[PDB]
């Protein structure tokens, strides 16, 4: 309905400016006849998800590459895609007018936008808040009478939930990760730092920290908020680290081994939340597959351990970390839990590079098994924060509170060349390159039956490309230098 206004900011391409009255938008998804097919495409220039069709013919005539569908061979059903609702990103959205609030939202959540089905929920004070906090921090609770949610879940975070989930066509799944628990039950008594959980597993103190898990459930359930998973720690092998800034809680593979066996294994099954997923790692796919050996070889933590939550972070091989990990372990679910984006500036408005680097990693993970992305803050100030220890990065929305404006970066819509278009339950299926390329293609099939396929050109050259569907014929097309495409058509 409404098209992108650009603004440039000196980087290789342009953000897409919205206010309290402006926002570039969607119509409502229309269904194209057999034969036709419906491109998006986005390009450096400043083409932004730019809707168009065209048909699939009966022949082809050329010398170019060729992608052909075979949809026989099918792969993993895909979770969906998001971002984190942190501090930080509550406290950038809430800044603006109202009206523009629901803009911002409308544009992750939406048909109007690219349909976002993920949210990532902090469990109390993350590095990505403007103050240390935990819900227990009154010392020697250990059955937790004093367990509270503060101002930022009530006043912002869940608030902004449950706008997020009314303005949302499709299902929103909700996802917990805790950073810290509180002190008292800590070996350092420190919320970051090197350390771990006072005791061994089945004392106390695990059992504590258990049910630290049901109480905070508990809590959003009487808000009327349901999480569809959990993760056992966020980046636990952080907490190992000697002189961690940010909140962190430690684990060793043993130790989260141990841990969901004896304690929140069990708590999370005795209790009313018993249908909650339980991820494990949510760390760097560094990590694997080791941490998947030692965890889901004991077969009492393997019992409660639903999926493997993986962090983008230290990727720059998956044939030997998401591969082999699913090689060992086909039937538990790889995750993408976390991303985001050493001499360069915190936030880089408009850039391109950036884009591409969420849709590339985004291609490689759904074709080695993930089964979903969550992206990292909703969103950030043009400074990257707010963050109370200094780890600025970059969000796909930036937030100008003094002119009640918020940019959308390249990364929005790298991303949404996904979210929009891969509802949950839609499986990849093979696409098979004719030639060797410079493309990065998915192709994925529908509930419904329908085809899509994203291609992404990172080489500045122009590719002429035919896609070849055996049950409709061919789809002759050019994917520019700097670029990423959209493909759908229906199949019958
Ligand atoms: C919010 O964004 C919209 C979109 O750019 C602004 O509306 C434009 O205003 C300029 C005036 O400087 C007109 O020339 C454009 O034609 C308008 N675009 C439209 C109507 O689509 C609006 O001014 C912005 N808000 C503020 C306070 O500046
Ligand atoms: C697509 O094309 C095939 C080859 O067509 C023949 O060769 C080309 C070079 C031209 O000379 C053309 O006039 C010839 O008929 C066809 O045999 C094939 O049937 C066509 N496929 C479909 C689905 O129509
Ligand atoms: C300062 C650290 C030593 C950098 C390395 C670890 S890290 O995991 O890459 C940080 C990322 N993941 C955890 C999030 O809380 C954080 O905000 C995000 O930037």
């Amino acid at each position: 309905a409404r098209p992108c206004i650009p603004k440039s900011f000196g980087y290789s391409s342009v953000v897409c400016v919205c206010n309290a009255t402006y926002c570039d938008s969607f119509d409502p998804p229309t269904f194209p006849a057999l034969g036709t097919f419906s491109r998006y495409e986005s390009t450096r220039s400043g083409r932004r998800m730019e809707l168009s069709m065209g048909p699939i013919q009966a022949n082809h005539t050329g010398t170019g590459l060729l992608l052909t569908l075979q949809p026989e061979q099918k792969f993993q059903k895909v979770k969906g895609f998001g971002g984190a609702m942190t501090d930080a990103a509550a406290l950038n959205i809430l800044a603006l007018s109202p009206p523009a609030q629901n803009l911002l939202l409308k544009s992750y959540f939406s048909e109007e936008g690219i349909g976002y089905n993920i949210i990532r929920v902090p469990m109390a004070s993350c590095d990505f808040s403007i103050r240390t906090y935990t819900y227990a921090d009154t010392p020697d609770d250990f059955q937790l009478h004093n367990f509270s949610l503060p101002e930022e879940d009530t006043k912002l975070k869940i608030p902004l939930i449950h706008r997020a989930l009314q303005l949302a066509q499709r299902p929103v799944s909700l996802l917990a990760s805790p950073w810290t628990s509180p002190t008292w039950l800590k070996t350092n008594g420190a919320v970051n730092g090197k350390g771990s959980l006072k005791g061994q597993p089945g004392d106390i103190y695990h059992q504590t920290w258990a049910r630290y898990f049901v109480k905070f459930l508990d809590a959003y359930a009487e808000h009327k908020l349901q999480f569809w998973a959990v993760t056992a720690e966020n980046e636990p092998s952080a907490g190992l680290l000697s002189g961690y800034p940010f909140q962190c809680l430690g684990f060793t593979p043993e130790h989260q081994r141990d841990f969901i066996a004896r304690d929140l294994g069990p708590t999370l099954a005795n209790s009313t939340h018993h249908n909650v997923r339980l991820l494990m790692l949510d760390d760097q796919r560094l990590l694997l597959p080791h941490w998947a050996k030692v965890v889901l070889t004991d077969p009492e933590a393997a019992k409660y351990v639903h999926g493997i939550a993986v962090h983008w972070y230290l990727d720059f091989p998956a044939k030997a970390t998401l591969g082999e990990t699913h090689r060992l372990f086909p039937n538990t679910m790889l995750f993408a839990s976390e991303a985001c984006v050493f001499w360069e500036q915190s936030v880089r408005l408009g850039s391109w590079d950036r884009g591409m680097q969420y849709s590339h990693s985004i291609i490689t993970n759904l074709l080695y098994h993930v089964v979903g992305w969550t992206d990292w803050n909703l969103a950030l100030n043009p400074e990257g924060g707010p963050n109370w220890v200094r780890n600025f990065v970059d969000s796909p929305i930036i937030v100008d509170i003094t002119k009640d404006t918020f940019y959308k970066q390249p990364m929005f819509y790298h991303l949404g060349h996904f979210s929009k278009f891969i509802p949950e339950g839609s499986q990849r299926v093979g696409l098979v390159a004719s030639q060797k390329n410079d493309l990065d293609a998915v192709a994925l099939m529908h509930p419904d039956g329908s085809a899509v396929v994203v291609v992404l050109n990172r080489s500045s050259k122009d590719v002429p490309l035919t896609i070849k569907d055996p049950a409709v014929g061919f789809l002759e097309t050019i994917s520019p230098g700097y670029s990423i495409h959209t493909y759908l058509w229906h199949r019958q």
